RNA sequence: GCCCUUCGGGGCAUUUGGUCAAUUUGAAACGAUACAGAGAAGAUUAGCAUGGCCCCUGCACUAAGGAUGACACGCUACUCAAAGAGACGCUACCAAUU
């Protein structure tokens, strides 16, 4: 099957975040003469998100050897469809990547983040994620489990 | 596509490239607010330097300035004795008012 756009690009036009400054900075793309406490509470809720059955498809990049997968199809934000040069598929097993670089094609690192977010470091070879901010009931594990199961192989 | 042909064939032209167009999690920085708060053995302070895993402004990486730009002010045995003079040191502990 060809893979389907998630979302459209009406959507997905390039725009300015919202002014928490007095001026916009060009040069880093950022808003100044504001303050720093709204920076560290602001995380908002994801766009979107994608699925196995009815997004994950064939593309471009299932024709060319030895690509990459697609970081927003991940993100379930790629309006690109068929036309992505990425895949749009959960890797496999038999899926493996240098320690350089990580399965979007994104430059590995010597170190991490100090909040341990990002790319990752090829100076250890983890595989576990640390998913906090969770709602504390009594169905937290099977919710979990649904979930990541769902996302790969545990 | 064009050209040539001796109608079999042959020629002309030949491998681009900038990680996507997507801002939370691969790195911008002030200001406001809070607080404190300026060297030289009494008080007040003209400065010029020194050293670099501290830099800023500047064309100056052969000026100048930035509080003399700041930092400096903790800590503190270790190449290490000798002479002569002592030692109930190294064991025991001991029998009359009238």
């Amino acid at each position: 099957r060809p893979a389907r756009p998630q979302i459209d690009p009406a959507l997905v036009k390039s725009e300015r975040p919202p002014q928490t400054g007095t001026v916009f900075n060009i040069w880093y793309n950022k808003w100044s003469g504001g303050d720093r406490e709204d920076k560290y509470l602001s995380q908002t809720h994801a766009k979107g998100r994608c699925n196995i059955a009815r997004d994950s498809g064939y593309t471009r990049a299932d024709s060319r050897p030895g690509s990459y997968f697609c970081l927003y199809f991940a993100r379930g934000i790629c309006p690109k469809g068929q036309d992505c040069d990425y895949l749009h598929r959960l890797p496999t097993i038999h899926d493996i990547f240098n320690p350089n670089v990580d399965c979007f094609g994104r430059d590995k690192f010597a170190d991490y983040r100090d909040d341990m977010g990002g790319v990752g470091s090829f100076n250890r070879q983890n595989r576990t994620i640390y998913v906090g901010r969770i709602h504390v009931t009594d169905d937290i594990e099977e919710i979990v489990a649904r979930h990541f199961a769902e996302w790969g192989q545990i």
